[PDB]
């Protein structure tokens, strides 16, 4: 049976604990903490050493998004990806987004004065693009369905939410501004098997909060 | 016949051409000067605004990579991917580290100082990575042959060779130290396809002196 290393609040490990979910995939979670990493992190994710690492049979794979798309090739019940290479493409190019600009999220986490100033104006920069050129007239990313990018930045985006409010003053992601951003996440938090699996926002705001006091 | 828009030292181009080169793919090349970006290009890469664009029918695909891999979906011949979904995630994997860590490269390009210490010191904790866990006791990242990775972190090394000698005391990618990666790079090169487009070393060194001069 699979194997997913990881740990609770980890927006990395819910990309994958979606699409396991998304697919009925059964795996066994190993939690991890990372201030004292176990001896199979280390072995099989020597490059990084970071989770979530997906070990499937003896192999590991690493990397989120990879393990999505290794995830989706050898379980294809519940497509994640179109069948059209354009869209397949599409597709990727807005996962390739939300890992690239999203990181200006998690920036922001950590940050405190102008440096804090700008990753909310990066922040900011980023949700205009998607949502103008992002998502389109369909629900999804991935159409009728949720696909990678949904996951993708489904992860980034109420990572975000919750990141805003442990911050304080974070006037950044609001609904009025950026409404077809809002309906997307709405209904992608909508979806019965993401809703199963999301984190409680307000757990989550006490957590990053109190972390970010120290 | 496809398009595609470019220029001709970019690091990010030459994946594209090399790719289109060993499918054997007939393309247009479109000469884009990016201080002055054409219609086309504001108009097909409304996002990044970013070359290569590649203009198939009448659809554009953007980021190199992503290209790449719809190439090879596309055009099946000459695979740049293995069968198998492993070595699939494995080849994706040494691609997204190509793209995350050889940011270095191109930060060392226009650091000075201790900026300049910090990126060649990073670009260094990369190649040793690579060196030791990158490429197997085969002769590519793709086994016998020519692979998306190898597409990645050919244009990443050969870069970096071409910038270390730009900046001068560069004694970073030394073949001694690192000869695991100068041998593979050196066999990347050697591809008949690859030794017909590559940029000569010297008129780019040259360029990217004159460039970073100023
Ligand atoms: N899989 C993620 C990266 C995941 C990641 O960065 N995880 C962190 C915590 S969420 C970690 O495991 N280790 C952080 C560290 O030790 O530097 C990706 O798509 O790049
Ligand atoms: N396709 C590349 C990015 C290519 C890229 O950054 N190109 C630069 C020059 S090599 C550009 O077109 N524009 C730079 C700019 O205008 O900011 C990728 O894989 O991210």
């Amino acid at each position: 049976q699979p194997k997913l290393l990881g740990a609770l609040p980890s927006p990395f490990v819910y990309r994958v604990i979606w699409a396991l979910k998304l697919k009925a995939i059964p795996y066994e979670f190993i939690e991890e903490d990372l201030t004292n990493k176990s001896p199979l992190l280390l072995k099989y994710n020597p490059v990084h050493k970071k989770i979530p690492v997906f070990l499937h049979g003896d192999k590991p794979v690493c990397e989120s998004m990879i393990i999505v798309e290794y995830i989706d090739e050898v379980w294809p019940q519940n497509p994640l990806l179109p069948k059209d290479p354009y869209e397949r493409a599409l597709a990727r190019f807005w996962v390739k987004f939300a890992e690239d600009k999203g990181t200006a999220v998690w920036r922001m986490f950590r940050s405190k004065g102008e440096e804090l100033e700008k990753t909310m104006k990066e922040t900011q920069e980023m949700l205009q693009t998607v949502e103008e050129h992002g998502i389109g007239e369909k629900k999804f990313f991935g159409g009728e369905s949720i696909g990678i990018a949904d996951i993708a930045f489904g992860s980034v985006v109420y990572w975000l939410e919750v990141i805003e409010e442990a911050v304080g003053e974070g006037a950044v992601f609001e609904a009025h501004r950026f409404p077809r951003l809002h309906a997307w996440i709405k209904d992608f938090k909508q979806v019965p098997v993401i809703k199963e699996n999301l984190p409680e926002r307000d757990w989550m705001v006490t957590f990053f909060k109190n972390r970010r006091e120290a």
